[PDB]
This record gives structure tokens, C-alpha cells and sequence, in this order.
């Protein structure tokens, strides 16, 4: 019982774009982009179309650098994140009614404003490791419990 969804994360050598969503699940909270797969749609290609509606950038090159399931306690399905990163964009991040980017020198990521396993695995992906993770929440603040460990192969 899991649903695919991308999550993108546009990660320079002294910053990382992030987008404060305005509405639905994870609403107020900074996030890389992403969304659902699409039916007969590759996981990449939705990775590089979710930039695009959510971010306005265009990305070239996307590495897959995680996959981490998220288990809300009560709900059904779990969520199979795969986790993608990129350097290499095009075009300039656009604000939209949803959702509102903003560049963050990496000392200074939001971490008390993102959704709270961020600070677990980000420091894997700011050193350029790649994760296997589990999350099981309790509504959408409270970390149950979690398993996270690093891989050579996603
Ligand atoms: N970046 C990010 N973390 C998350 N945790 C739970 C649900 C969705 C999430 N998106």
C-alpha cells in the first residue's frame, strides 16, 4: 500500500532552493518540489515536471540521491519518496499562488520550519551520500519512529 511521489531538491555548492507552500499537505512549511507520478509517467521525468509547475525552473541533469517512505499513523497508503538532486537549472525561480521559493545558504536552512525528518537525512544529501529512510509520523509534528541508513545504490 504505497503512493510514488518525486521530491526535488536544487542544491548548489554554498546554497539550496526551497519553497514555502501556500496550501494542501505540508502547507507552511519549506520543502524541496515534487508530487505525484503520473500514470505511465517515468519517476524521473515526474521529478523534472514537478520542478517545473511548482519551481519554474528547468532542470538538466537529476541524480537520484534517496528514497524515504513516510508512514502517517491512520492513514492508508505510505508514501514512496524518491529523493532526486540537481545543480545544473535553467530559468529563474518563480512565486506563484502556491508555492514560494527562496535560496538558503547551507548553514542557514530552515530546519524548524521544514518538515521535521529534513534534519535527519539532509546532512547524508549535503555531503553527497545517498539514504534508504523510513519515518513513521504521528499527525504531521511528531516523529513515532524512523530507521535511516546510507547506500551506494538508491
Ligand atoms: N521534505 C518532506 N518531508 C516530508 N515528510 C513527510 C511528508 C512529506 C515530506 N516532505
Amino acid at each position: 500500500a504505497s503512493r510514488l511521489y518525486t521530491l526535488v531538491l536544487v542544491l548548489q555548492p554554498q546554497r539550496v532552493l526551497l519553497g514555502m507552500k501556500k496550501r494542501g499537505f505540508g502547507a507552511g512549511r519549506w520543502n524541496g518540489f515534487g508530487g505525484k507520478v503520473q500514470e505511465g509517467e517515468t519517476i524521473e521525468d515526474g521529478a523534472r515536471r514537478e520542478l517545473q509547475e511548482e519551481s519554474g525552473l528547468t532542470v538538466d541533469a537529476l541524480h537520484k540521491v534517496g528514497q524515504i517512505v513516510f508512514e502517517f499513523v491512520g492513514e492508508p497508503e505510505l508514501m514512496d519518496v524518491h529523493v532526486f538532486c540537481t545543480d545544473s537549472i535553467q530559468g529563474t525561480p518563480v512565486e506563484s499562488d502556491e508555492m514560494r521559493p527562496c535560496w538558503f545558504q547551507l548553514d542557514q536552512i530552515p530546519f524548524k520550519d521544514m518538515w521535521p525528518d529534513n534534519s535527519y537525512w539532509f546532512p547524508l544529501l549535503l555531503q553527497k551520500k545517498k539514504f534508504h529512510g523510513y519515518f513513521k509520523f504521528q499527525g504531521q509534528d511528531t516523529i513515532l519512529d524512523y530507521t535511516l541508513r546510507e547506500v551506494d545504490t538508491v
